């Protein structure tokens, strides 16, 4: 088919291969090269000589894992040599980085001999922090893995050996917990004994099971002690003394069936002879041992957990090894013992026993997952796997004593793992922590945020994420029966105690109408119009925030920006001199930039531009950053008629209002953001160090710039966030994702807290 040709093109387009080695530190200036190389490179080397433990602090040893192979068990191809298995190694390293943020040096060793292979790997100690054996044929894999573990003083893990056992072991706990099948009376049969099967039997035994109920099969029927030594000695370790010697006979009364063999190894005769709840594992990749559709045609009580991406409960190795190595490497452990492997088994099992956010669903075609029978293990592309399995593996290293580094703060450890998702995740987590610390000084009082669109799916999905973070107390607006129907349909268990208010049925509804009428009676609104407006949730939510029934509101997900801002501007107002304005955060690796005004004012005047700068400067001061404001123009300090004169005057007005801030203009965009340009060309400017607040002359420039930065610049931009309003209120867009709604609610909660304490003082 075209898939194989497309794969060849994927490995040949542009740069051949799939990996690239780049520098993580500045290496452009001569000073940069002198720091990275001689004579600056000698200083880190001296420290490692005195203290060998510093090799984990000055080099990339703490994040480097070697995927070493000899190419004798490359997938289903078999023994194709080490060079032919190179693309598999490169793909394995990609999975390591994409799911655990681990740098990988893939190694192919042209030595099929066990003794030669072990000596070559053993001398590679001072390079890598861990070794990942992969695609090594039996029985050579067992002997290589054992000696390497004893000799090498760094974690050694054969993914083909233990990786599948951990994922299947986690599924077994989830499968039995929904069938009342206590492991003490739990019969296990593994068909196709080999590299993975031996570890699977050992893993199950460590999971409260006994070898007496475990029987292993082979191509020559069912093996047992009566067989004349079978093959090798590894499979003889778990061999039982059961008289049965046929897969048909041995599967009678078998609680589970682990199909780690070739395709077409199941018959309906033993499919209807296992138990009241049989658990089967169709692990063969080229073709499943038993198709789930065929199994469903048989006894429906058969729990099926295959190993293919086209069916539920896929057993994927990518769930086990990235998080396990991340936990071992972060704790600087010296081994990957059974204690840590069991921790990953438990962590994966508990993770499936949890709610599935829309991020997992949207990744897999927008499906639904619950802890039932079609979802027994976390999905391979689930982001939370690293956030849950890795800390569990890290803890097991501490309790087993292998770990040589201490993780005292565990909340910081998860947010360090979460920080791998980008600067936007870091920025929002910092804002979430600020909300928590603001609430902690307020006595644990979370802000109340009302949503006029409780029927909206994106708002409801975002609220599922927001309640777990303890950011706010959400209030939904609408018919309680109509929104609870959608809450149940979308299956959020956390959104069950959430308060739902119908505007017309509220006890304070008629008091709200009188307040709206008194505010708008000489602005074209009569009593009949006020009653009709107050029935609209957007107007009702604005009056709850204005009166005090809520601290903030988030709307605009189902209407245009202009139609959603209007109730906020009419019910709530602006402050003494405030002006409504949209605000965007441009999140860079080192700093962040504030852009205003991006959504409201078409052509602000000099007085309005100065007010916009002051509002944006206060938002920057929320985070403890010193605001440095630049009025943007197409010219550099000219004051010519039009925009340059307006922006020059805007800076003068703003400096008068807040004389303790760095406000300057008019400049160009590159002059504002580059400190080197400012010092070289305009040393007279009062703005030093670069601007972090950017004020635009009109809406065309501000809107186009932040949308071009988001698209072309590939920088993280979050917003827009409404500013200049008397109370906390934010307006979404129809195109906002649930992640953008989460950021908007976090900003609304942050602004509500600041408005609350400012009003308190
Ligand atoms: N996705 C996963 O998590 C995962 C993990 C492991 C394996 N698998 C799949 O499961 C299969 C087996 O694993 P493997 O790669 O280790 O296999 P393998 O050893 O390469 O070959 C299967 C072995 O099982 C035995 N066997 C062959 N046909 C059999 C049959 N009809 N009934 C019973 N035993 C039979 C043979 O043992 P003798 O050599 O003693 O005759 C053979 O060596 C492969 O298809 C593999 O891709 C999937």
């Amino acid at each position: 088919t075209n898939f194989d040709q497309e794969a060849l093109l994927y490995h040949q387009q542009g740069k051949p291969g799939k990996i690239e080695v780049i520098s993580s530190k500045p290496c452009a200036t001569e000073k940069d090269l002198s720091l990275a190389y001689s004579p600056g490179v000698a200083a880190p080397c001296k420290a490692i000589a005195k203290d060998p433990a510093k090799v984990y602090d000055y080099t990339a040893k703490g994040n480097l894992v070697a995927v070493i192979s000899n190419g004798t068990a490359v997938l289903g191809l078999g023994n194709i040599g080490p060079a032919a298995g190179k693309p598999v190694m490169e793909g394995k390293g990609i999975l390591f980085k994409q799911f655990a943020g681990i740098d990988v040096f893939d190694i192919e060793v042209a030595a099929t001999d066990v003794d030669t292979f072990c000596n070559a790997v053993r001398v590679l100690e001072p390079t890598f922090g861990g070794i990942n054996l992969e695609d090594i044929k039996a029985p050579e894999c067992f002997e290589i893995e054992e000696r390497l573990k004893k000799e090498m003083n760094i974690p050694v893990f054969h993914d083909d050996q233990h990786g599948t056992a951990i994922v299947s072991g986690a599924a077994l706990l989830n499968a039995c917990s929904i069938t009342n099948r206590k492991m003490e009376d739990m019969r296990i049969v593994v068909n196709g004994a080999g590299a993975s099967a031996n570890s699977c039997a050992k893993i199950f035994i460590a999971l409260g099971a006994r070898r007496e109920n475990i029987i292993m099969c082979d191509s020559q029927g069912v093996i047992y002690k009566g067989r004349t030594a079978g093959m090798n000695k590894y499979k003889e370790y778990f061999a039982s003394e059961t008289e049965a010697r046929t897969l048909t006979e041995a599967l009678r009364g078998a609680d589970v069936f682990v199909g780690l063999s070739v395709a077409g190894a199941l018959t309906p005769e033993m499919l209807k002879d296992m138990a009241k709840d049989p658990i089967i594992f169709a692990m063969a990749n080229p073709e499943p041992e038993i198709t789930p559709d065929k199994a469903r045609a048989a006894r429906p009580d058969a729990i099926i957990a295959t190993g293919r991406s086209d069916y539920p409960n896929q057993v994927n190795n990518v769930l086990g090894f990235p998080s396990i190595f991340r936990g071992a490497l972060d704790t600087r452990s010296t081994q990957i013992n059974e204690e840590m492997k069991l921790a990953a088994v438990h962590a994966l099992a508990k993770l499936a026993r949890m709610d599935v956010p829309d991020k997992v669903s949207a990744t897999y075609g927008g499906k639904s997952f619950k802890f039932g029978r079609d979802y027994l293990i976390p999905k391979p592309f689930d982001t939370r796997v690293l956030l849950w399995v890795a800390p569990e593996v890290a803890k097991a290293a501490m309790k087993s004593g292998v770990a040589t580094r201490a993780i005292e703060d565990w909340d910081q450890y998860r947010e360090s793992l979460e920080a791998q998702q980008g600067p936007s995740k870091v920025f929002i987590r910092s804002a979430i922590n600020r909300v928590h610390q603001n609430s902690e000084a307020n006595g644990g009082e979370l802000p109340r945020i009302v949503f006029p669109e409780g029927t909206s799916t994106k708002v409801l999905k975002a609220l599922a994420t927001l309640v777990e973070e303890r950011i706010c107390q959400p209030i939904l607006l609408g018919y309680p029966e109509r929104v609870k129907e959608k809450i149940k349909a979308l299956d959020i268990p956390l959104l069950n105690d959430v308060q739902i208010v119908h505007p017309s049925s509220h006890p304070k509804y008629f008091s709200f109408v009188e307040k709206l009428y008194s505010l708008r009676q000489r602005k074209g609104i009569n009593l009949g119009e006020a009653e009709r407006l107050m029935a609209d949730p957007n107007y009702f939510a604005a009056m709850m925030v204005n009166m005090g029934e809520a601290d903030g509101m988030v709307s605009g997900s189902s209407i245009n920006y202009a139609d959603a801002v209007r109730p906020i501007l009419q019910t709530i107002g602006t402050y003494k001199e405030g002006i409504p304005a949209g605000l965007n955060f441009v999140l860079l690796e080192d700093k962040f930039l504030v852009l205003a005004d991006t959504t409201v004012n078409f052509n602000p005047s000099a007085e309005q531009c100065a007010q916009i700068a002051l509002q944006a400067a206060k938002i920057v001061e929320y985070f403890g950053i010193e605001p440095r404001v630049a009025m943007l123009s197409y010219s550099n300090f000219s004051g010519a008629e039009g925009t340059p004169r307006k922006m020059k005057k805007a800076a003068e007005i703003a400096r008068t209002l807040r004389p303790d801030l760095m406000i300057e203009g008019d400049m160009q965009a590159d002059t504002a953001v580059n400190p080197e340009i400012m010092e070289r060309l305009f040393p007279f400017s009062g703005l030093k160090g670069g601007a972090n607040v950017l004020v635009f002359p009109n809406l065309e420039s501000s809107n186009i710039a932040y949308k071009l930065i988001q698209q072309i610049g590939k920088a993280e931009v979050i917003g827009p966030f409404l500013t200049g309003v008397r109370r906390s209120a934010n307006v979404l867009q129809r195109t906002t994702t649930v992640d953008g709604i989460v950021n908007s609610v976090v900003f609304t909660a942050l602004e509500a807290q600041f408005i609350k304490d400012a009003l308190k003082a």
